[PDB]
DNA sequence: GGTCTAAACGTCGTATAGGAGCATTTG
DNA sequence: CAAATGCTCCTATACGACGTTTAGACC
């Protein structure tokens, strides 16, 4: 059973709080106001989707281009915001997250039946992810957009969020790079990585401290990067071994786990061994069948 | 000078995020 | 009826992941 923290971490990642506001001739306002929580995936991670759905007992799953899990009703939400305030998110999104439980109060609520009640859920919408659309402008012009929380000095709540933030966001690979300095004529590495907008590089930087290894680099993006051999195999691995990886991501970890052992044990400084690694790579990530 | 590790630097393709609205059920 | 939400379809970038070059430790 997954933990609740990996599901907060997870959604840090990869999920996404919404908020429809649709002209519709139906309703007394002549709109249609609704909240959506979110998370889609590759078709191939559908397990982890029903992991979340078996943990809260909510959710609606759906399999098609891609894999969906969806809160969409009142009950379906009041277990999302039940979750959530219990174990709270720390990236930006926990931003996003409290605009949509002040807009979820509001419908649950019925005050959006009202103009001023929607008008209140338009400067949610504002704020929230990328805002109003022109269209959205055009039919409500006056509108200022709510006060957003900026996140700021959150510590990492759990190893389990961390797991979860790492499936979502990490990366296991092994850079090979043609290098003539070397006998073999390539350098093996084992990197482990973690990406993330630099809206959240105070939370990148705070990853480095909790995990006692790693560099920040800026490309904006930031990556968490990881390449130091033994910092890989007495923190990143340890670590992930106790607090576990979930998805198809968790067969790249047990390769990548795989190589790095070849690699303490020199292997990839022979021919045989660079052969060896290079079929445990191009069966891992984006190779993987 | 040779061999090697670490990581700074480069960069592509898509699985994530984010979106909007018609159709159906419900009381 | 109209409100809620089931269901389905649309867009595209922050992610993941792959490649090369540089600084320099160690012998
Ligand atoms: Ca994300
Ligand atoms: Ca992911
Ligand atoms: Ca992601």
């Amino acid at each position: 059973n997954i933990s609740p923290w990996t599901i907060t971490g997870f959604a840090d990642a990869e999920s996404s709080f919404m908020l429809t506001v649709s002209k519709d001739s139906k309703r007394n306002t002549g709109w249609s106001v609704r909240p959506r929580f979110r998370i889609g995936l590759h078709n191939k991670d559908v397990t982890i989707l029903k992991s979340i759905r078996e943990y809260l007992g909510a959710g609606i799953i759906t399999s098609d281009i891609d894999a969906r899990i969806r809160f969409e009703s009142l009950k379906e939400l009041e277990v999302v915001i039940n979750h959530f305030d219990k174990y709270p998110l720390i990236t930006q999104k926990r931003a996003d997250y409290l605009l949509f439980k002040k807009a979820f109060y509001l419908i649950k609520n019925k005050e959006h039946l009202t103009e001023e009640g929607l008008n209140q859920i338009l400067t949610l919408k504002a704020s929230l992810n990328l805002g109003l659309s022109e269209e959205l402008k055009e039919a409500f012009p006056n509108t200022i957009p709510a006060e957003r929380l900026l996140v700021t000095g959150q510590e990492i709540p759990d190893s389990n969020w961390v797991a979860g933030f790492t499936a979502g966001e990490g990366s296991f690979y092994i850079r090979i790079a043609k290098n003539s300095t070397l006998k073999t004529g390539y350098q093996v590495q084992s990197v482990f990585q973690i990406t993330q907008d630099t809206r959240d590089i105070e939370l990148m930087k705070n990853l480095i401290s909790y995990l006692n290894c790693g560099n920040i680099r800026i490309r904006t993006c930031v990556d968490l990067v990881v390449t130091n051999l033994n910092d890989i195999k007495e923190k990143i691995i340890p670590f992930f071994n106790k607090n576990h990886i979930i998805g198809v991501k968790l067969q790249d970890y047990r390769d990548w786990c795989k190589v790095v052992t070849l690699i303490d044990n020199k292997e990839h400084l022979t021919s045989e061994g660079l052969e060896k690694i290079q079929k445990i790579k191009e069966g891992m990530n984006r190779g993987r069948s």
